[PDB]
């Protein structure tokens, strides 16, 4: 169909302080939630059965991904460090060491071989996964980094900050190839490629969310509607059936976009806080949408188109 139809399925509850973030497995079975209380949990994305706590940071979690094939986790917290886990036995296998403040974002690149992550300490760094050593540590931006994520090969990174700055790097030599957005501000709170990596979605502190085109260097649509002035809230690409723009906002809703018409097609109505985190499921219709501390739930929504 030309809209979706998102409808409350569960509501899964446990966090003890605000989410930060929410993210579907690659195999679709689990979700995992990071938070302000220190805690990643992992629960299942179809019927949202709690799975189990995963412990070890000693301070707040900004940010969790998935490897490639579902095995292992990664998390960005206030304790300076990232933590690699095995879901499986929920043991730390590594602890990453180098950054001078807060980790905020992570993601594994596809290959699940390297961690990018970015800091307010105002790098980017690219750790191997193997040894949990630093390979790079790159000085991307003069201000906090709000979101890294890989292309679809991992030859590229794309890094937003607080300093209104969009960058892209080659994985391999962490040069910097482009400057996306050279604005003095509004603060860039969120970025990262399209699936097949020919576009950037962003978010920018004016309540706006903007499709670039990575090679020519323009934006293509703009999205509007939504609340963002204060916090780094992700966007995704829902491709399972239309192709819609997701976004939380600060006016406690789920927006979803048609990604061409740049039309809002549903407003999705339920939390008591900011929607600071949304997933869409790699295969189903679903959405996980998580909020600020006045909530601290996860809410599983299901389209039928
Ligand atoms: C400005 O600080 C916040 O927004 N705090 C909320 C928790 C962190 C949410 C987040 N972590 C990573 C991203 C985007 O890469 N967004």
């Amino acid at each position: 169909g030309s809209k979706p139809n998102y409808a409350l399925k569960f509501t899964l509850a446990g966090h003890t302080k605000a989410v930060s973030s929410v993210k579907f497995s690659p195999n679709g079975e689990w979700l995992a939630s990071s938070s302000a209380d220190k805690l990643i949990k992992i629960w299942g994305a179809y019927d949202g059965k709690f799975e189990k706590t995963i412990s070890g940071h000693k301070l707040g979690i900004s940010d969790v991904a998935w490897s490639s094939d579902s095995n292992l986790l990664v998390s960005a917290s206030d304790d300076k460090t990232l933590k690699i886990w095995d879901v499986s036995s929920g043991k730390c296998l590594k602890t990453l060491k180098g950054h001078s403040n807060y980790v905020f974002c992570c993601n594994f690149n596809p290959q699940s071989n390297l961690i990018v992550s970015g800091s307010f300490d105002e790098s980017v760094r690219i750790w191997d996964v193997k040894t949990g050593k630093c390979l790079k540590t790159l000085p991307a931006h003069s201000d906090p980094v709000s979101a890294v994520h890989f292309n679809r090969d991992g030859s590229l990174i794309v890094s937003s900050s607080y300093d209104g700055l969009c960058r892209i790097w080659d994985t391999a030599s962490g040069q910097c190839l482009k400057t996306l957005i050279d604005d003095d501000n509004p603060p860039v709170s969120f970025v990262k490629f399209s699936p097949n990596g020919k576009y950037i979605l962003a978010a920018t502190l004016d309540n706006t969310l903007k499709l670039w085109d990575y090679s020519k260097g323009k934006c293509l649509k703009t999205y509007t509607g939504h609340k963002n002035e204060k916090y780094c809230i992700f966007a995704n690409f829902s491709v399972t059936g239309g192709k819609w723009i997701v976004s939380g906002s600060e006016d406690n809703l789920v927006y979803i976009w048609n990604l061409q018409t740049k039309e809002i097609v549903q407003k999705l109505q339920g939390h008591t806080d900011v929607v600071i985190s949304t997933a869409c499921h790699p295969t189903e219709n679903i959405i996980a949408s998580a909020a600020l501390e006045n909530d601290k739930t996860i809410k599983l929504w299901k389209s039928d188109c």
